[PDB]
């Protein structure tokens, strides 16, 4: 899989060139970064909030564009929200690692497929 940033921050290799989606990706990196350093019930819920908002938006753009790989992508999103929606603070190290991995892998292995398509 792709390199997990340490510190856990977005960098330009994750860019999709759709400004609001890129800004959304930057806030999910920051949401996980904050849960790592302050593994609190508010930060977990903020993470769930910013990830649900991003997924609704990215799906709206894929549907508007009639992007034909939207259906497996939506399933990826649904499963992730179900997993982080089911967590409670403090999130254990396995699940923090899962989240760090999932974001990196999701943007470069799946969100990258819509580059120039939305
Ligand atoms: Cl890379
Ligand atoms: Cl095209």
């Amino acid at each position: 899989g792709w390199e997990i940033p340490e510190p856990y921050v977005w960098d330009e290799s994750f860019r999709v060139f759709y400004e609001q989606l890129d800004e959304e990706h930057k806030k999910i990196f920051k949401g996980i970064f904050d849960c790592i350093r302050d593994n609190s019930a508010p930060n977990l819920a903020t993470l769930v909030k910013v990830t649900t908002n991003h997924f609704t938006h990215e799906e709206a753009m894929m549907d508007a564009a009639k992007y034909s790989e939207v259906v497996p992508h939506k399933k990826m999103h649904k499963d992730f929200l179900e997993k982080i929606g089911g967590l409670s603070a403090p999130v254990d190290a396995k699940n923090v690692d899962y989240c760090k991995e999932w974001l990196v892998n999701h943007i470069k292995g799946t969100d990258f497929k819509y580059k120039g398509k939305l």
